């Protein structure tokens, strides 16, 4: 019967939102981590031991494995969902301490709307920035075949990615979430702002 | 003794439903997760690294792999599972919310059936257009011998592979197991409909 | 203390078995189920990256593999363990909802005994048509030496099996534990129905 | 609040031991889990893949392995524990059921000690058949070359174990924890018999 | 409703503190946790078997890897969070034994303060001692191309490094992480001695 | 509620500690699984894998690691860990049925001091003795070069190790671990004695 002190703590935070912000967005955060757990997560396992190269130079197959990929993709969208996490752990964490305060008060407006607008608005621009740079180093496919002209490789090789049908359907997949989640937080913003 | 709320919240989902439809539609859950997670995932695990080919140019195992399997028949079906239950948890957490507006109403008919049809219905859709791609693309059999025309190999090769029979035995049991999901929500779209 | 309604939901799915049939049935579904997740299924870890054959034949070894095995012992195992468990999950959960529509009635013979004999009497030709094919398809031991007629191989080969005597001793150990659960579940349909 | 119901199951399993084998015992068991199932189950990791011979014949490592080793030790080691312990299961599910049987009769001696006598004898009956396969099978040692004279290997061949000191001293660790176990059990035995 | 016990132990650790110091530093740990245990714990995996050198000479690759990496940054990594972690797990279990003492007494200011400075000055000793070893011996980047001089390599050999790029990205992420941690726990020393 | 039935069994063991025993001990046993679970574990991953020796004779790979290292250092590690620990989990279990049998007393000085001296003085022999022998074995370090003088090697050969440096470093840090184990059970023989 102790689960009753949790009814008052969802309460609390969800004040602010609308009504169907609050099932949408809740769904949606559920959608990312079964997807990116189970699914995309070992496709990309033989990721560099299935990357080939044409030569016979000692040494070509890491320095050209490292210029195509400066940091994988599902690394950099485990780092984009912590991100876009941490506000709301952080807004979630000074409701509980702001109702203690209080409720050893009573036992013995204006403050917590400010700094929920804040949080909104980090988590959009936590989501643009994550896709402008994923825009500018490797783009939205990949092919199949990659010319690599570093050092120690004699002029120009060719090189042959693992998997590279597979992967472009998970990436244009985890690019439709990102742009619904970020017009699910723009609705947000617009509707506390053109109330009061 | 706070078990009895979860009784209140698990009759309402279930308001409209037939008798003989909360059975049957339950335990073909836990049949899909169960024989997805536990025999179908580990025959598909060497797919890629005991596909073999007739060739001794470099690049062509990478390529002709790539051909044959656009998409693995595993994450085809991790993906179909979760668009057939996105409707249930939503309409789920859609009267948990409703309940609680009402409950803090009485303590200081229309609107519940209309969005219990749109969440059966879009059931249905997802797994017809789910069948549809995998007849197009795939069929439902595996042979042992596959014959590649890509670059960089030259006319054409012949490539083997990883236990063509044991992997169709298991594609016929996720169709059967589909066709019943799919019959068993159309008998329930028909109850609703006809009853008032 | 929310313990006690376990007990009726307990009282009412076995109210027509004999005493000594709720001890031998239930310990003997854990013996299955540890012995087929712990050691068994271990053994049958390098099935198809130790199997060898004696040609220089490119793709041989993936079309002799498919023809010595067509589904393999541990994946055919799981599959059993789950149909025949099948009829007592959905026995057990058409009792929670016979109890629950009564339950609200109560504070607002000849249907349950037919419906338990056909859950028995299912469980029991599950067993027997899961041996026949055992017993067509491989037999109860497996040889070291195999010899492959298949295509692309020239004219017959010679192929050598991974552990043939490790998984002849299983082999007969799941053939027992099927055995004497089939002998417990006649003794079940014979005491319902002479009795009266 | 609800955990009371525990301890009257707990004192009429333990009602005819002594009060130092309720300790010893118990100890024993979680002694023998933890040191099988970290320590010795990782040594015994690589055991065939580490496995050489001094041929050029295809085909002789597969049966070579398979004469030395008939059945793993850490698979003899879980079958084991399995046994020894199915007559701890039965007696305490049957206690159970008649402490049941009796506590909706109130509130609506020579029968549980012969059956405690007969699910003793059944351990150390289970732990001395167990010994005598592993005597008879191995020994309690193990060398470093093994002389293999199957088909189709010629004449004789060298062949060399993997780790064969190291597991050495895991036979002899699990020898007497067996022979400990045993002498506890036959004390309980002549305690029941020389009481009453 | 055995919960607000912990509402009590939660509440005398805390009493130091200040308002801001309970939510940054709480969210910043579990931001270190999950960033180490998912993301950067699987970039280190294949950190010897992809490490190669320009070389014949047996044992070149085994001295050469061990020159470079004294000690692995994952390694170096779990050892600095535990060192610093372990301040806060022995004034938390000081602070239990003495609301026990106490708490014991009545039912039948100088000395928990003390306590306090010394666990948060021993929190930042650990954090600069740990920054200062690693700018000694490795840096804060990687490169490509390694240059070795040990025994048994005639003299000098080229040696390649597995992902140096992506590593470097993750070296950069874990040095601003324990300097925002330091520079938290250089606030909290200085409001404890300016208050009184 | 039902957690103050702990509170009295914590109290019964700790009666003759002193103040400060009952802090520095929990979280030095904490210390010890954390560092050897995660950290540890896997530096000892490819202790085999990548041991290499110079020569081409077949089977002199296997009985040069073999003398090498006849038990490896992280399974001696867990075999000391247990036998530490068993004296601990032998007094704490004979205390619950002590205070059972005197608990169904009231409700229808000299014996529990003698035995907990005696599991105190067991595991300051268990840590010393575990500590000679490996003094005995192996010493406090590893080195590189490995020179092997066993059969069918001939004569003498150069044998190379697998990560000797960042293995030398954590061999220091379990003994330091060791030694402040055992000087903190010391001080606890020495406050009894002298007390009374
Ligand atoms: C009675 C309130 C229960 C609170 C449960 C939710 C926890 C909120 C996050 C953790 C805040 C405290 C961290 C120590
Ligand atoms: C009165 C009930 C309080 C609200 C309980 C909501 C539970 C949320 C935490 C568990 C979520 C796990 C996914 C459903
Ligand atoms: C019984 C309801 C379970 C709902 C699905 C949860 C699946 C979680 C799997 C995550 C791990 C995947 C490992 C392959
Ligand atoms: C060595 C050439 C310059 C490196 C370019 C790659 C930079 C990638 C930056 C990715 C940062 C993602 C986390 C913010
Ligand atoms: C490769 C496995 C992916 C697992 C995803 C983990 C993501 C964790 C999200 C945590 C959200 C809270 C951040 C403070
Ligand atoms: C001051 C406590 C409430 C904080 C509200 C959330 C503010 C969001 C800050 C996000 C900053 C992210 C930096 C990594
Ligand atoms: C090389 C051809 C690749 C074809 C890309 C197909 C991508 C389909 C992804 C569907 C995304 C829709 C999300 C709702
Ligand atoms: C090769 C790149 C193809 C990209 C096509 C997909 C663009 C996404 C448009 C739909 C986004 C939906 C936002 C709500
Ligand atoms: C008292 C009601 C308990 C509700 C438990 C079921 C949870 C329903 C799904 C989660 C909805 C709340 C998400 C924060
Ligand atoms: C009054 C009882 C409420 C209904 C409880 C149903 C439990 C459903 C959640 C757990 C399902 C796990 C598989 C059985
Ligand atoms: C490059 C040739 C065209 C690609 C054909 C493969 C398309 C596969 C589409 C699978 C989509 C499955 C998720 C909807
Ligand atoms: C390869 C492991 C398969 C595990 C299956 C995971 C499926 C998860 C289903 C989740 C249903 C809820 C979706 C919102
Ligand atoms: C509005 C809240 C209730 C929603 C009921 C379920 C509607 C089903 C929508 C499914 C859309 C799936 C898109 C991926
Ligand atoms: C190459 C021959 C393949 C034979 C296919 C056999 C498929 C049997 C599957 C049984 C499905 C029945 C589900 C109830
Ligand atoms: C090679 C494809 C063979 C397909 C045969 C199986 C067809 C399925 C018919 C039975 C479906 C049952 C639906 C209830
Ligand atoms: C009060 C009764 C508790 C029932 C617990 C056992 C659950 C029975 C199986 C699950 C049936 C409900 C599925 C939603
Ligand atoms: C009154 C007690 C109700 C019966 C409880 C039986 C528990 C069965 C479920 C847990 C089984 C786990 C293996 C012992
Ligand atoms: C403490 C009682 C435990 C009883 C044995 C349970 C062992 C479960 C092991 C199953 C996983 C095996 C992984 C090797
Ligand atoms: C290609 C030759 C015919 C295939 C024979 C193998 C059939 C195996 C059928 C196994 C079915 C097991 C699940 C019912
Ligand atoms: C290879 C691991 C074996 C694990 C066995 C899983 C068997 C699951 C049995 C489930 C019984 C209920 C079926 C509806
Ligand atoms: C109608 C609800 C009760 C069902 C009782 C059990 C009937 C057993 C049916 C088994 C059929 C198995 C088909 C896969
Ligand atoms: C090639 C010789 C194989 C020998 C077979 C031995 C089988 C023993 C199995 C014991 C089964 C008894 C179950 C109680
Ligand atoms: C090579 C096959 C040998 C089979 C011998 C074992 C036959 C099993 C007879 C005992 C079964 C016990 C049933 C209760
Ligand atoms: C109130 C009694 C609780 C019993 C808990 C112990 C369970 C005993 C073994 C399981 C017996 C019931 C199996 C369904
Ligand atoms: C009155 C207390 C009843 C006895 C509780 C004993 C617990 C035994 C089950 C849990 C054992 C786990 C290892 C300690
Ligand atoms: C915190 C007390 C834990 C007691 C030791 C339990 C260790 C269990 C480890 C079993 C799995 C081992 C995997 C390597
Ligand atoms: C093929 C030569 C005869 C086989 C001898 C090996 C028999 C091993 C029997 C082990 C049985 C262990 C479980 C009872
Ligand atoms: C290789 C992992 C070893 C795990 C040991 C599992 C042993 C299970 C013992 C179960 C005792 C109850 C038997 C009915
Ligand atoms: C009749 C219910 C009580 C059983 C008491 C225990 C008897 C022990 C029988 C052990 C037989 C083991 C055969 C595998
Ligand atoms: C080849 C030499 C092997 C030496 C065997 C040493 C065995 C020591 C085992 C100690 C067992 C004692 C258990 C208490
Ligand atoms: C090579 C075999 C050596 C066996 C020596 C060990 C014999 C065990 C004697 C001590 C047993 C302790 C029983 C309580
Ligand atoms: C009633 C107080 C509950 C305390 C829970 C928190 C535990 C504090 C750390 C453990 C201290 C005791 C170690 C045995
Ligand atoms: C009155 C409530 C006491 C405070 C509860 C705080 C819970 C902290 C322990 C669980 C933390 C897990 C991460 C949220
Ligand atoms: C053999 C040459 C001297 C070794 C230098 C490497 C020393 C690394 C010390 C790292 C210590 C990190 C834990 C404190
Ligand atoms: C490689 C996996 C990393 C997991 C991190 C484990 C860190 C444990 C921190 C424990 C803090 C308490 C120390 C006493
Ligand atoms: C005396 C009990 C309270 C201790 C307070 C914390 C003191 C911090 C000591 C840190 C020393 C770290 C040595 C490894
Ligand atoms: C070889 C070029 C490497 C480029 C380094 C880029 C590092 C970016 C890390 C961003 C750290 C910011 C933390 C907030
Ligand atoms: C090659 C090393 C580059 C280091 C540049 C980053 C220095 C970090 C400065 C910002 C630290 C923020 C502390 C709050
Ligand atoms: C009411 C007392 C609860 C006891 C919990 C601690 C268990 C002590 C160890 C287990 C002893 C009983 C083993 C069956
Ligand atoms: C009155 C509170 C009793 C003492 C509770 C102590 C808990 C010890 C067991 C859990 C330890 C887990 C590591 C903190
Ligand atoms: C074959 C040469 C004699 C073997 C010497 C190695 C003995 C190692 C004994 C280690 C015992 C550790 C557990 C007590
Ligand atoms: C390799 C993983 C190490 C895990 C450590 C397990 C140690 C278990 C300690 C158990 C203490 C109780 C012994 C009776
Ligand atoms: C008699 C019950 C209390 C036991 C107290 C602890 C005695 C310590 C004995 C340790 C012996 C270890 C032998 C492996
Ligand atoms: C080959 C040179 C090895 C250098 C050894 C350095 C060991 C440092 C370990 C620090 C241990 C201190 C524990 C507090
Ligand atoms: C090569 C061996 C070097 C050993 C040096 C370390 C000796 C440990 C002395 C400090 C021990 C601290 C005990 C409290």
């Amino acid at each position: 019967g102790d689960w009753s002190a949790l009814g008052k703590l969802l309460d609390k935070v969800q004040a602010y939102s609308t009504a169907g912000g609050k099932v949408w967005l809740s769904v949606l955060f559920i959608f990312r981590i079964l997807l990116l757990g189970t699914a995309v997560e070992s496709a990309w396992g033989d990721e560099q031991s299935a990357f080939r190269c044409n030569t016979q130079q000692p040494g070509c197959e890491n320095v050209c494995y490292d210029k195509s990929f400066p940091i994988s993709h599902v690394r950099f969208w485990v780092l984009q969902i912590i991100f876009v996490s941490v506000p709301t752990l952080l807004y979630l964490a000074h409701v509980f301490y702001v109702m203690r305060k209080e409720e050893k008060l009573n036992k013995k407006r204006g403050g917590l709307l400010r700094t929920y607008i804040i949080s909104i608005l980090f988590k959009s621009i936590f989501e643009v920035a994550f896709l402008l740079i994923q825009w500018y180093i490797y783009g939205f496919s990949l092919s199949a075949v990659y010319t690599c002209k570093r050092d120690p490789c004699p002029h120009q090789v060719d090189c042959f990615l693992s998997r590279p049908t597979e992967k472009t359907i998970f990436i244009i997949f985890m690019l439709v979430v990102s742009l619904v989640s970020l017009a699910l937080n723009i609705i947000e913003l617009f509707y506390v702002f053109f109330k009061g």
